[PDB]
């Protein structure tokens, strides 16, 4: 019930929302069907439109008008935004030359530069260049401020998950808005874009910027806008709030545009119909900036112009139907479109089986345009699993396509030409970032970054402590003139043991054999030196990784590689090695094919054993430092130590062996040497964070050897590739992966072919940030470089995407 008989007199766009049944006059009252009876009359005036004209100048105030052109309008804070241009001979902001804003130039009584976030739905990154001729205001913000060539959204690349990620710095799996449509099985409730369930607070996790601000005594404008409020009124409302007395005036504001997404869905991302929506958005930006200029705030406020996601060409005919694959299509519920999510239609159906659904959807048609995954097997960079609102079965849909359950869903539930939602590395889904104002840099281009980083920066711009989030605070310090956040490296928690030779060969009963009893004061001192760390500067180039949790581990040195060996997990946490451009690949010699060697520095009780692998008919083994890249026949023996061995399914060994034998050398050739750190990952509860020992679900049969769910590598070289990786004077360059450790290659439909035709494709799909590996391992990398820590934070957030140029 709403008692709509109250009034909006002196309450239009009030900031504190009133509770039912009292009627509302706020930004969202229309969305709740709750506005007072006179809200339209008083708060949505339209008379005489939005622009001053010559004959209106100095008019007698008429309170009915949508905006004013009378002499008193500046003191009232309600002139039309072009008032000074039309009536007082001023220029439009867009016509003024750009001039650096070295310090805030703010009116008396301003405690901090306000922040205005201007968000645009469906604003594909390439519109900044492609549309630049029709967007002069936006192009000025872009060229004069700080801009990225594109900003990466979160998956899925849908509006509500991305707006709420912008607000919170959280992945959707953590903030809980994992789609525009959701079912939560604990609430037994459904969330939809249409209707009332979405306003319930139980869906919205984390702490969004407006709450962070309010809790710390910084007043916020209402961020949300009912779709029917025209954009001109939204801007005039912001501008009126900026005229409030100091004690009443917000310091942070948001505008949102439903364009260009609205037209993009109808016309495609580059339909000829798209130029007009881009012009209209640019006109709105001009209204804001002219309005700020009238208020003498245009060199005071920080403005962020930011998008939620891009837009791709998608038409009805490019739809895959689950009814062409499944016998049981009526026993499943599908959340359809540019991603698929499947669960049982009925929890009482005991014949429902996810394994048979996945198999029926796997590599069934030659050009199949989606791929099924259990959610824990999705690329870890998506961070899309740890939430009960995310169904166990996920379909990753190829760009330009849709998946649906049955054909009747697509013609009885063809008009549209654009959509979005795909994998967040796809070029068409990239969106925009420009920052302009005293706190941002002047005429500065920054590399692409992820939208999870922006909450921390918005907190920095407002002097707020951010709530715990998934950004890496300091990684965006290079966007800022001032207000940088200068963190300190985390403290190492566990220090390593440095074991020497402490065990005789006969103390070991591991079931291993090696033909290494084939046998000098000159060369023996030399090899003792290698076991002591004499080559460690060549192979550990950025310092030892720090271990950020409590554990027992040993540093083990070798001619060609260094490792941190866990006594608890019985394998290395990390293995580090450098491969120069001139490095030679060799074979594993015949007599060494089955060689595994006890490590006399590590007790039998803390070692793996070969007998467990013999007995486990599903499990084989690989090595973390590859025997193929040994520096010499004698050094190669080190690579067969039991302390370099890790459990690997034979299907996975196909992948790993190709990476090690072929790809490492290729990268060294292409990058002028590489440094490689590789290791296992254990994430059995798919929360993106290192498992403790009691979370491990699988072991090598009969043993305490834990099976990794993933294997990583971090491949680092000199950004200036004219210098070798091991003699690099300046910035670094990195690419990483987190490969799923699976007992089949069903993910790769072409895996019956030679590894040259499918393995690198798999590795690209599973590209990762160093930061993703840090979460998953509790390790902290790049501890010892000569680079600034914020520079290293940016490096750690880099994602190598393998998409061609935007
Ligand atoms: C991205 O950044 C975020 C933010 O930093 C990281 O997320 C944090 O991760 C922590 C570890 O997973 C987690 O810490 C836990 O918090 C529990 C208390 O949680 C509540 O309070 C906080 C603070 O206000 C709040 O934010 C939480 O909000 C979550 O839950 C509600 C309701 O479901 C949602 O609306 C909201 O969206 C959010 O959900 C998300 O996180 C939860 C986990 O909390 C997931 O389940 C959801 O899927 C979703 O992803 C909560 O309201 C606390 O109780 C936990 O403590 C247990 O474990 C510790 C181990 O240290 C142990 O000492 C305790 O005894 C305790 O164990 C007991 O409970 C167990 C489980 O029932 C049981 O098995 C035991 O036997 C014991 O009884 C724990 O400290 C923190 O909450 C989240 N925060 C957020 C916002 O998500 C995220 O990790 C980052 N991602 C990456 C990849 O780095
Ligand atoms: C997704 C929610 C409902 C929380 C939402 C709605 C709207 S709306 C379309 O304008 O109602 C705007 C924003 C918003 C979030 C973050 C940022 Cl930085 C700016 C704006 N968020
Ligand atoms: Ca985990
Ligand atoms: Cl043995
Ligand atoms: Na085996
Ligand atoms: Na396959
Ligand atoms: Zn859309």
């Amino acid at each position: 019930w709403t008692a709509t008989s109250g009034s909006c007199k002196g309450r239009c766009f009030e900031l504190q929302e009133v509770g039912p049944p009292d009627c509302r006059c706020d930004n969202l009252c229309k969305s709740y069907s709750s506005c007072c009876h006179d809200f339209d009359e008083l708060c949505l005036k339209t008379a005489r439109g939005w622009e001053c004209t010559k004959d209106r100048c100095g008019e007698v105030r008429n309170e009915e008008n949508a905006c004013h052109c009378s002499e008193d309008c500046l003191s009232r804070g309600d002139c039309c935004t072009n008032y000074q241009v039309v009536c007082k001979g001023e220029s439009h902001w867009v016509d003024d030359d750009c001039e650096e804003i070295k310090v805030p130039e703010c009116p008396a009584g301003f405690v901090r530069p306000p922040l205005i976030i201007f968000s645009v739905d469906g604003f594909r990154a390439s519109y900044m260049k492609k549309g630049s001729k029709v967007m002069p205001n936006i192009e000025k913000l872009r060229s004069c401020g700080t801009h990225a060539p594109y900003m990466r959204p979160v998956y899925p690349t849908k509006t509500f998950p991305n707006l709420y990620t912008l607000a919170t710095g959280l992945y959707p799996e953590s903030h809980g808005i994992v789609g525009n449509s959701m079912y939560d099985p604990v609430f037994d409730a459904s969330f939809h874009l249409r209707g009332r369930e979405k306003f319930n607070h139980r869906w919205w996790g984390g702490q969004p910027l407006w709450i962070t601000a309010t809790k710390q005594g910084v007043r916020a404008g209402t961020f949300f806008w009912s779709v029917s409020i025209p954009h001109e009124r939204r801007i005039l409302t912001i501008l009126q709030w900026l005229s409030l007395p100091d004690n009443e005036r917000p310091s942070v504001y948001a505008f949102y545009s439903e364009q260009p997404d609205f037209s993009g869905h109808k016309y495609g991302p580059f339909g000829p119909e798209m130029t007009n929506p881009l012009r209209e958005i640019d006109k709105t930006v001009g209204q804001l900036m002219d309005g700020l200029k009238q208020l003498r705030l245009h060199r005071c406020v920080n403005v962020i112009f930011v998008g939620d996601h891009g837009m791709e060409d998608v038409t009805c005919d490019r739809t895959e139907f689950l009814s062409n694959y499944l016998t049981n299509v009526d026993d499943i519920t599908l959340v359809p479109g540019t991603l698929g999510r499947i669960r049982a239609k009925s929890i009482n159906n005991s014949k429902y089986d996810p394994k048979t659904i996945i198999a029926a959807l796997t590599c069934k048609k030659p050009d199949q345009h989606f791929k099924p995954y259990m959610k824990q097997h999705l690329p870890k960079r998506l961070h899309y699993a740890n939430n009960r609102r995310i169904e166990d079965i996920h379909l990753l849909v190829d760009r330009r396509w849709h998946v649906a359950r049955k054909p009747l869903d697509v013609y009885k539930k063809c008009f549209f030409q654009g959509d979005h939602g795909f994998d967040n590395k796809v070029n068409s889904m990239q969106t925009v970032f420009v920052g302009y104002g005293p706190t941002f840099k002047y005429r500065t281009k920054v590399p692409p970054f992820e939208n999870i980083e922006l909450y921390n920066v918005m907190c920095d711009l407002l002097g707020l402590k951010p709530a715990p989030n998934n950004g890496t605070h300091g990684s965006l310090n290079h966007l800022l003139r001032t207000n940088t956040f200068r963190p300190t490296m985390p403290d190492e928690v566990s220090r390593p043991n440095y074991p020497g030779i402490m065990y005789l060969q006969s103390e070991f009963d591991l079931g291993c054999t090696c033909d290494d009893k084939v046998e000098n004061k000159l060369e023996e001192l030399n090899k003792r030196l290698h076991t002591k760390g004499s080559t460690k500067e060549r192979h550990l180039l950025y310092g030892r990784p720090a271990v950020l949790y409590r554990t027992s581990y040993d540093i083990l040195y070798h001619t060609d590689f260094e490792s941190g060996y866990s006594e608890i997990f019985l394998m290395p946490l990390w293995t580090s090695y450098t491969i120069s451009k001139q490095a030679e690949v060799s074979s594993i010699p015949e007599h060494l094919t089955n060689c595994v060697r006890p490590d006399v520095r590590v007790s039998p009780g803390f070692s793996q054993n070969c007998l467990a692998y013999k007995n486990d008919k599903q499990m084989s083994y690989g090595f973390l430092f590859p025997p193929y890249l040994s520096s010499s026949p004698e050094a190669k023996y080190d690579a067969f130590l039991v302390t370099n061995m890790v459990p690997m399914y034979p299907a996975f060994k196909r992948v790993w062996a190709y990476f090690q034998r072929v790809l490492v050398k290729k990268y060294a050739s292409e990058r002028n040497g590489v440094n490689v750190i590789s290791g296992p990952i254990f994430d059995y509860n798919y929360d993106g964070l290192r498992d403790t020992e009691d979370e491990i679900k699988q072991y090598v049969e009969g043993s305490s050897i834990p099976v990794p769910t993933h294997y990583y590598s971090i491949i680092t070289s000199c950004l200036d590739f004219t210098q070798p990786a091991d003699k690099c004077d300046g910035p670094l360059s990195v690419s990483s992966f987190i490969l799923p450790h699976r007992p089949d290659n069903d993910e790769s439909c072409n895996s019956s072919e030679d590894e040259s035709k499918w393995v690198e494709e798999l590795m690209k799909m599973h590209t990762a940030r160093v930061r993703d590996i840090e979460h998953l391992t509790g390790l902290d990398f790049y501890r010892k470089t000569s680079r600034s820590y914020s520079e290293i934070l940016t490096l750690k957030t880099y994602l190598h995407t393998y998409e061609s140029e935007i």
